[PDB]
């Protein structure tokens, strides 16, 4: 593996390893003045297109592109299916720029064939808070793959981010690239055991018959934290303090403003669910997860896998095991087939006791133009969508 594009970028080489005492950009003293003002060149017959994610039809174009062409599991049985409403929520956070929502259309058909996006946030890395772009939803149409279009998207968004005097980015991928700061396996907790078997997500054996697997995964419809309820506006100050205080321990975390806590946590049906425990006017516990269905490719019975992805979970009145058991319950009450989590923060500590299964791969975390020590994923305290 040669990394002919990645080698030219301010990111570590495959073999670089830095001490905890290094925590700085690869390239500093950057000047907005010097950034190229011209758009990167596309191949003949393709054009940059500014996507207006707040316009239903533009948002729908992105939706269709990703639905057809976005990330599949290692075996090509599932494809991520972010909803249009999810996209809206994901891309219009506080201080977002419409111009970091970058499509490429094929001129002859006026069809969107490429996409990349970023939103700005404060990122704390080894106790240094830096303004960064959070990049996501890079996608080239399946019929246009391995044509070196992705580097053009990446260079173009880097240029536009740099124009705002931002010089660092954070991103995740399942692929290995120069060079992860941390690497987090994913795990799955079955809710609807029978569906998961029928679609090949999960497995049975002579010792685990269907009826026993169903019994293994059954959950009691009663919360450990009795008063856990959907978050409301009035809980924003309390979540900001609970979640903020919690995150300061990790090597890698977003430093949320109150405005960002409202945007990121206030519940939206089929998008984001946040539950809180309020005691004496204080928010003492919180659970949150987001909805990311997967399209099931060619299963005769089921087209969609409804899945909850653990976002941020904090307890002060219960055990973390108890809190995450409540999170599984709340996901079941909301019709999800499965609860997914990565081995970040304290999550790994509860996976065995709560009957999570190890998945088949891992999610790599990346920083652009930042040089530091890598670390085990328990020290990661940010979950990207
Ligand atoms: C200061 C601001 C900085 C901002 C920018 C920050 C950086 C953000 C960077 C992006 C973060 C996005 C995070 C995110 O969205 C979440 S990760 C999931 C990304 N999307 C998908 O996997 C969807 C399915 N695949 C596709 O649409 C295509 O396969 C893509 C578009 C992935 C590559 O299209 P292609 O037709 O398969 O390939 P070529 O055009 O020929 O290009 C090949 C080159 O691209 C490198 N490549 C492959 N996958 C990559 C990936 N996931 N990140 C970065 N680079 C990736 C690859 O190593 C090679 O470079 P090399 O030759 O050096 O190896
Ligand atoms: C079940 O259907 C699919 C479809 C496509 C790919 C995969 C495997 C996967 N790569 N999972 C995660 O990345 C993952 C697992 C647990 C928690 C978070 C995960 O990734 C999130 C979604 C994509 N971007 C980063 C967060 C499964
Ligand atoms: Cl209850
Ligand atoms: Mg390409």
């Amino acid at each position: 593996m040669d990394y002919k594009f990645w080698y030219t970028q301010p990111v570590p080489k495959i073999n670089d390893e830095f001490n905890e005492s290094v925590n700085e950009p690869f390239i500093s003293d950057n000047k907005v003045e010097d950034v190229r003002k011209d758009e990167y060149k596309l191949p003949p017959g393709y054009s940059w297109y500014v996507c207006d994610v707040k316009d239903e039809k533009d948002r729908s174009e992105i939706y269709t592109l990703l639905t057809d062409n976005y990330v599949e599991d290692d075996d090509n049985i599932f494809r991520f299916n972010y909803s249009a409403e999810f996209l809206l929520w994901a891309l219009t956070s506080p201080n977002y720029l419409k111009t970091w929502h970058i499509g490429v259309k094929y001129d002859a058909s006026n069809k969107l064939i490429g996409f990349i996006s970023a939103i700005p946030t404060d990122i704390c890395i080894h106790k240094r808070t830096i303004k960064m772009a959070e990049v996501n939803f890079l996608c080239v149409h399946k019929t246009l793959r391995s044509k070196r279009l992705a580097p053009v998207l990446i260079k173009e968004i880097t240029r536009r981010i740099n124009l705002e005097n931002i010089w660092q980015a954070i991103y995740t991928a399942g692929v290995y690239l120069p060079k992860p700061v941390s690497d987090a396996r994913y795990y799955h907790r079955s809710i609807n055991v029978k569906k998961l078997i029928e679609i090949g997500f999960s497995s049975l054996n002579s010792r685990l018959t269907m009826s026993r697997a169903i019994k293994l995964y059954r959950v009691e419809d009663t919360l450990n934290i009795k008063n856990m309820r959907l978050m409301k506006k009035k809980d924003v100050e309390g979540v900001h303090k609970l979640l903020g205080s919690y995150l300061e321990q990790f090597n890698l975390y977003a430093v949320f403003t109150k405005e960002e806590i409202a945007h990121w946590f206030l519940p939206i049906e089929n998008v984001i669910y946040t539950y809180v425990n309020e005691e004496n006017g204080k928010i003492k516990d919180m659970i949150s997860f987001y909805s990311l269905p997967s399209q099931i490719l060619g299963n005769d019975k089921y087209s969609t896998l409804n899945a909850a992805y653990s976002f941020y979970n904090v307890t002060t009145t219960a055990t973390f095991k108890q809190l995450m058991q409540d999170a599984i319950l709340l996901a079941k009450r909301n019709n999800f087939d499965v609860f997914n989590a990565l081995e970040v923060m304290q999550n790994k500590s509860v996976f065995e006791d709560l009957k999570f299964g190890e998945g088949d791969g891992s999610l790599k975390y990346y920083l652009y133009n930042w040089k530091c020590a890598s670390f085990a994923p328990a020290h990661v305290g940010i979950v990207l969508l």
